[PDB]
């Protein structure tokens, strides 16, 4: 039996590029990525699953935006940021990234959900 | 947002005593227990959440059955065993315990699900 991780996605994220990470593992790796995420970024599942999402950053990504995300994760709060991200072919897009924490019944942090929206 | 852990329970477990444990945490603690489990065993949620399920064992529980469960968990396979368990008031009941592993998309073990059925 494989856990249905998508059973935790909001209504808005259903047809979206979305990823879940596991902050209890070293380096906060992705444990689920939606097909829309893979289509947008140009990766196969094996290329991104189990990796920290920093692979989306590239040479002109703003380092303060990266640190803002890092601090937002440590705060365990809902936050959104516009950040320059890159596909496998090196093309760049402005990503409106929305992150939210997901807790277990005891109240301990369990996952992060991150939804990607290219800014048009 | 609290994860809907019950979104991973089978059809049979829905009205059942069921618990989920997190084997990635030290001592494989419970992270979800159903109300039917709490009613059967006589505990409040705060008394059992975050604890290893060994609190259900008592003075006449068979130590080989306990070790069989331990080995079955290490095998990461589906298994069922009849084991003597105890409620908070010290009364005993034969528990038909069914355990199954739950994996993440990458194929790594994620949770154990355990369903309890008193043998009548
Ligand atoms: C669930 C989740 C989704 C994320 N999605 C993105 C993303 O789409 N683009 C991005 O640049 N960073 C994303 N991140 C952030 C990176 O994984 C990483 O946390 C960020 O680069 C800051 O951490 P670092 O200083 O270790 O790089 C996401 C993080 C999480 C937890
Ligand atoms: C999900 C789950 C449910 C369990 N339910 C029971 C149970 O109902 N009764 C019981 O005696 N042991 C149950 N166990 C087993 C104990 O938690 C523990 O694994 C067992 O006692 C063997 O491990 P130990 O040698 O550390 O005690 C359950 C284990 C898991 C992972």
């Amino acid at each position: 039996d494989i856990a249905d991780l998508r059973a935790l996605l909001d209504e808005d994220e259903a047809e979206m590029s979305v990823v879940f990470s596991d902050p209890s593992q070293p380096d906060n790796p992705t444990i689920y990525v939606s097909d829309a995420f893979l289509v947008q970024t140009g990766y196969t599942l094996e290329e991104v699953l189990g990796r920290n999402c920093r692979f989306l950053q590239g040479p002109d990504t703003n380092p303060h935006a990266v640190e803002a995300i890092r601090q937002g994760l440590k705060a365990e709060t809902r936050f959104t940021i516009d950040i320059l991200n890159y596909r496998k072919d090196g093309s760049a897009f402005v990503n409106r990234l929305r992150i939210r924490p997901i807790y277990d019944p005891e109240g301990n942090l369990m996952f992060f959900a991150g939804a990607q929206n290219p800014v048009l």
